[PDB]
């Protein structure tokens, strides 16, 4: 149905970790330069938790919070309440970037056309994970690796995967 391009946007290890006691797990500016860059003038859609994590609005993107509070209400941001008002509210968009958490990615799993997935060689300690996919009717498009030094200490790379229709 919906004429906008879903993507998910996520950073995760070797066993699908995303996150730690509502926080990233790792350091790493230049991943985060990377998803600005992928990112740029795109909606974000973000779970009410992970937005809170975030704690302000970012730049140059729609700002898309999550919530089944009716009340809920944040400046220069936009608030949804369900996967629909989000496509209202997206209706007529290019792309939109489903950014997390887990509750988010699985309520819109069904949707995925694109995948933007940042993988970490290393296993962290986590509580929140991305969902297991079935990927049948996907295929990598893209693999390179990130940028390792003293700034960004670990071994990661830039996957994306599209859904063929
Ligand atoms: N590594 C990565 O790429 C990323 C990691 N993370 C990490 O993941 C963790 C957060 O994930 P998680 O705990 O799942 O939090 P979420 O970001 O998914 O927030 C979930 C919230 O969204 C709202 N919500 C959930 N389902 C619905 C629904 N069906 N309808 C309307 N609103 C709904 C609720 O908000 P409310 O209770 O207010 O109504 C709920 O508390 C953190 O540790 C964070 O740092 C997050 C993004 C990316
Ligand atoms: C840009 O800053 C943040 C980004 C994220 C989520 C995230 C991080 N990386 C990738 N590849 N995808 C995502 N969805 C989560 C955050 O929570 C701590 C952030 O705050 C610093």
């Amino acid at each position: 149905h919906h004429h906008m391009r879903v993507s998910f946007m996520v950073a995760m290890d070797e066993n699908r970790v995303i996150g730690k006691d509502n926080n990233l797990p790792w350091r790493l500016p230049s991943e985060l330069q990377y998803v600005k860059k992928t990112t740029m003038g795109h909606p974000l859609i973000m779970g009410r938790k992970n937005y809170e994590a975030i704690g302000r609005p970012l730049p140059g993107r729609r700002n898309i919070i999550v919530t089944r509070n009716e009340g809920y209400h944040v400046e220069g941001c936009e608030v949804a309440h369900s996967v629909e008002e989000v496509f209202e509210l997206c209706k007529n968009e290019e792309e939109i970037f489903i950014f997390g958490g887990a509750q988010i990615f699985d309520l819109f799993l069904p949707y995925v056309d694109k995948l933007y997935i940042t993988k970490i060689h290393h296993a962290f300690e986590g509580d929140t994970f991305f969902p297991e996919m079935d990927m049948t009717n996907w295929k990598e498009v893209f693999v390179e690796k990130g940028l390792t030094d003293e700034k960004n200490p670990y071994t990661y790379y830039y996957h994306v995967y599209e859904k063929q229709q």
